């Protein structure tokens, strides 16, 4: 099945935790958001692997150079998995990728804004095997809505070999666009931290899941 | 004008950092939190370094790729004056984290990499963007790729398109002449002055020669 995966996409720790004391057992992957490592730094990843060790924990780095220097602070503070950003020079992505295999994690390229259809045989090359397919939150709230031409895409992707998360404001009613697809996450932020009930969407989101794939 | 110098703090801690800065603050114009600094203490970095040096200019380079407005307040609320939207991020993305620096008289910089296109560039310049920074990968670098034409082609016609560019990536002083006869708004140098056996000596000397070179 898809996995879950929460992002955390908050300012401090604390804010963090008012989500995870709630859901953290509602998950697979927690993410440190790109947000929280830009307001509480690095320690944000450690401090959550120490706190739910058997979870995969992300780091939402968006890597775009240096990458074995910003790979291996991620991987030092016992992150699982970190991301790239699309647009990085190859170079970086195969430094991020040689760091994660000595730390037995892993690297996807994020593909936040514009990238094309030859970086993603690059990344293939170089021996990527995840991508994340993000529909911006700037771009949601320009009105850009999840669509066809999505769908085609993150086929695509999916069979030229990648593992693929899908995200950008989900919300429940949208899963079933992508039923057929072999979808490996899922990522839900505002739609499970901001709901009434975070524990409802998330077992929410984990039914539908169960029942469309 | 001359090009300005920019110190970049590329450091995983603020001590790490301080070691730098009680020696070149005064030597440099403009003071960049590197983004593994970002990465490495997160925003305190960006308010503790405007604390020390309120008079100079501090750079968050965040590299931000979305949630434009969001990121960009965290930076500007911690007192940055500039922050960096990377090129690939939504045009939506620059709009808002520009929005925001308008807010508190601050600016953006687009940071310059991947496939980006022209058409992009005159997007960036239509939405009011007035700098970039035109940047040779680090990893590029390591794996051989020298600074050349097609990036003085390139820097020239970001020039005339209106943008005050920045250029930066492992410059070293004999790379300076390079770029002579260019309206360059800043050199960044990170590696070069932070590793010097005398990074006070390394920055000065880089100031003598855009100096000479542009005098
Ligand atoms: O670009 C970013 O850093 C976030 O907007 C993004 O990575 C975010 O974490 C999403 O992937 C999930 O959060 P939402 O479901 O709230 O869009
Ligand atoms: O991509 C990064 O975060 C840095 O490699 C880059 O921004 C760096 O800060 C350079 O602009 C200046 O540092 P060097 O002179 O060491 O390349
Ligand atoms: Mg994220
Ligand atoms: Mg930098």
């Amino acid at each position: 099945l898809p996995m879950l995966q929460v992002a955390l996409d908050n300012q401090t720790m604390d804010s963090a935790y008012e989500t995870t004391r709630l859901i953290a057992e509602e998950v697979d992957i927690i993410e440190v958001g790109t947000i929280l490592c830009v307001g509480e730094g690095v320690r944000a990843v450690r401090d959550l692997k120490a706190l739910y060790p058997h979870k995969i924990v992300l780091a939402d780095a968006k890597i775009a150079d240096a990458g074995k220097i910003l790979s291996r602070m991620c991987f030092e503070a016992n992150a699982d998995w970190v991301t790239v950003i699309c647009c990085a020079d190859i170079n970086t992505a195969k430094g991020a990728l040689d760091v994660a295999k000595e730390f037995n994690g892993d690297v996807q390229i994020e593909l936040t804004g514009y990238w094309t259809w030859e970086q993603a045989q690059q990344w293939r090359d170089a021996g990527i095997g995840q991508v994340v397919y993000h529909r911006s939150r700037d771009a949601q709230a320009a009105g850009v809505a999840w669509g066809e031409a999505d769908i085609t895409a993150i086929k695509r992707l999916s069979d030229m070999g990648f593992k693929v998360t899908v995200t950008g404001g989900l919300a429940l009613e949208d899963l079933p666009l992508f039923k057929g697809i072999p979808i490996h996450v899922f990522i839900a932020g505002r739609s499970i931290r901001d709901a009434a009930s975070p524990v409802e969407a998330a077992r929410q989101f984990k039914r539908s899941i169960a029942e469309l794939w």
